[PDB]
């Protein structure tokens, strides 16, 4: 009994690449519009974290969770303490979903992250459509998303459930160059770097160049802080405590074009975990940025 479920992607009725490019633009044009958010950081980082959390619930052993069903719209997943603060990213996409009611929740949640990465001068991320909304009883329970106070052994074993290897783990972790930690959300405070809304390899550079000291924040949690004002979660710092993670961290710090390649592969794999694309399914889309369109 209990065999892994199969989630077959179904492209929305009469929708092609041009339809989803208009959803990309509406997201991208609203990114440069609502620039005041979070001390002028912008909704860029919160949309990338939203796409990762709606996908990070996947369990490869029974094919439960994932980005397919768009179950973040339900109260159980919406009120997950691990998702504290993501409601800002949800509210950003609400007027966009009203303009495009044909697109599914799972497609819009994942496309929001893909748009935010590219519009913040990141790598191109191929994106496939076809996610189908599933009922509220398919919502995964709380507690599938990772804790921040753990070590590299936990990081490696957690991502094994998402079918990620060491190279994919370190690459996905480079997204922490975006945004900051908020004490009201996670019990951690501070940004990882200086360019909080530009997708670069600054995460790995600061991990190797700053003098990190383990300190205690106002929430009684311990986080690594440097004299420049940056911070690293214990799971961030485990990437240089582990010798196999460290070699990859030093690699991305010395080559951003390489980090862009491995992030684009791992981030798309994360957003597509648990989805079965049939033989007649369309090819992954590479959306043009607003700059490339003159818009
Ligand atoms: C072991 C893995 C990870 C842990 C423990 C972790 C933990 C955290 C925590 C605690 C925050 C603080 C959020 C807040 O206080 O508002 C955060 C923020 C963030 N995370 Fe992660 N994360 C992990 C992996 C990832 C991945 C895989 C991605 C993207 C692919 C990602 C993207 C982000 C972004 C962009 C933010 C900034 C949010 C904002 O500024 O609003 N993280 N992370």
């Amino acid at each position: 009994i209990t065999t892994p479920l199969v989630h077959v992607a179904s492209v929305e009725k009469g929708r092609s690449y041009e339809d989803f490019q208009k959803v990309y633009n509406a997201i991208a044009l609203k990114l440069r519009e609502d620039d005041e958010y979070d001390n002028y950081i912008g909704y860029g980082p919160v949309l990338v974290r939203l796409a990762w959390h709606i996908s990070g619930t996947w369990d490869k052993h029974d094919n439960t969770g994932g980005s397919y069903g768009g179950t973040y719209r339900f109260k159980k997943e919406f009120n997950d303490p691990s998702n504290a603060g993501l409601q800002n990213g949800f509210k950003f996409l609400e007027p966009i979903h009203k303009e495009f009611p044909w697109i599914s929740s799972g497609d819009l949640f994942s496309l929001g992250g893909v748009t935010a990465v590219q519009e913040m001068q990141g790598p191109k991320i191929p994106w496939r459509c076809g996610r189908v909304d599933t009922p509220e009883d398919t919502t995964p329970d709380n507690g599938r998303l990772p804790d921040a106070d753990k070590d590299a052994g936990y990081v490696r074993t957690f991502f094994q459930r998402l079918n990620m290897n060491d190279r994919e783990v370190v690459a996905l972790m480079g997204a922490h160059a975006l945004g900051k930690t908020h004490l009201k959300n996670s019990g951690y405070e501070g940004p990882w770097g200086a360019a909080n809304n530009v997708f670069t390899n600054e995460f790995y550079l600061n991990l190797l160049n700053e003098d990190w000291k383990l300190e205690k924040n106002d929430a009684n949690n311990e986080q690594w802080d440097s004299k420049s004002g940056y911070m690293m979660l214990p799971t961030d710092y485990s990437l240089i405590q582990d010798p196999k993670y460290l070699s990859i961290v030093k690699e991305y710090a010395n080559d951003q074009d390489k980090f862009f390649k491995d992030f684009s592969k791992a981030f798309e794999k994360l957003l597509e975990n648990g989805i079965t694309f049939p033989k007649d399914a369309p090819s992954p889309f590479i959306f043009k940025t607003l700059e490339e369109q003159g818009l």
